[PDB]
């Protein structure tokens, strides 16, 4: 059993979304001037997102027991194994920043109170953690209880656009196929993510 | 100048794209986003999209005479079209920058255990093709990657949306106890650039160790 609670000050980006319930909420609600990011500390172009706000709408969120999950460009990789560890936790809270991100005290001051996690799904730049919360959610939640690349896939027709089914896939040769799809996976591992056998990245 | 298409069995998952794009691109003509329902080009009445694997095992495949037509109907020579897949070819920054000069980005987003692969096989005879993957984690298909894919490469396209950045931070200047770092309110600038570059050093060491 697991809840998800999503914090944003984009609620409307949360909609793609028994045993786990996920809830989306606007950090607006935890304001009271009638401004959530002001212009950062040191210098430098674009906001960041005021630590007060944050606050606030974490302590009415979280528990000692939440893992807080923190998306973030600077975070430590979120990967299958992160997937695998978050896949039994009984409540995650993602915190989606915006602008430049959040202040760095928000994460430390829940950090005294709870685990939080400051991860990112990948070497690219977003907007903000929206889009990453649900690349989270997704990866979590279809392993909830109740090492190399995948080879092709074919299905009918056997032949298509000229085109043909590897022979051996018909062949009803189990020890074949399994043999042959190895050999795929080994072959597109290679040329594609040599990292994960160990060789320089292109 | 940018088109990109979306073909998916889950349409409304495309919803966010939408949210997120301003008028004014949009009315500048810098930018459409069309998402389209695989179904529309299903041949049977029960408009099946998917069917058993060859060589067997667990799972579903997706048909290919259901994409070849729906990307014979979207895509023209000129188009790159972006497949994604756990079996891809990283998707990173690098990526997004060179696809944000495209004329036009067609995404065929994959369910079950993905696409016939003659599908981009074929669809790679006339134009150029990618297959890639946004990350090491598994999805359930390709429409949460279709949305990263996105939003990284809309960012780069003018007015339409290494090291790891050390900590920011903004007002107030004392917050539960912590203080923000005194160097920050210090005026002195170039000391302000050295302690950002270090803590960007300790943070990448701690988080990122691949990336030196
Ligand atoms: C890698 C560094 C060297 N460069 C790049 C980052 N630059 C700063 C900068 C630029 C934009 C944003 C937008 N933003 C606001 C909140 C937020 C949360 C997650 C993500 C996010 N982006 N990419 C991921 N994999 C993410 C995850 N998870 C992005 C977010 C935040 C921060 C600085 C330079
Ligand atoms: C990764 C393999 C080693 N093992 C894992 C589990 N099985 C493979 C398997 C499992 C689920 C799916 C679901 N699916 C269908 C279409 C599709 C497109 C993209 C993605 C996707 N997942 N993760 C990314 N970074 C992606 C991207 N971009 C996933 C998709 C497709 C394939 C078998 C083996």
């Amino acid at each position: 059993s697991m809840k998800i609670d999503v914090v944003t000050i984009f609620p409307e980006y949360l909609q793609p979304v028994g045993l786990v319930d996920v809830a989306v909420h606007d950090l607006r609600r935890w304001t009271h001037d009638v401004s959530v990011d002001d212009s950062p500390y040191g210098g430098g172009p674009g906001m960041v997102m005021k630590p007060t706000v944050w606050g606030d709408a974490l302590d009415e969120i979280c528990t000692s027991e939440t893992l807080l999950v923190v998306p973030t460009p600077a975070g430590y990789p979120f990967t299958q194994e992160t997937a695998w560890q978050w896949s039994t936790e009984d409540h995650l809270v993602i915190a989606c920043g915006r602008y430049e991100g959040i202040d760095q005290r928000v994460a430390d001051d829940a950090a005294t109170r709870m685990r939080v996690r400051e991860v990112s799904i990948g070497d690219y730049v977003l907007n903000g953690g929206e889009a990453a919360a649900l690349v989270i959610i997704e990866a979590v939640l279809r392993l909830v209880p109740g090492s190399l690349l995948e080879g092709p896939s074919y299905t009918r027709p056997p032949s298509w656009r000229g085109m043909d089914v590897p022979p051996v896939l018909l062949s009803g040769d189990h020890a074949k196929i399994a043999a042959w799809r190895a050999e795929q996976s080994r072959q597109r591992t290679i040329e594609r993510r040599p990292d994960l056998l160990g060789f320089d990245s292109p």
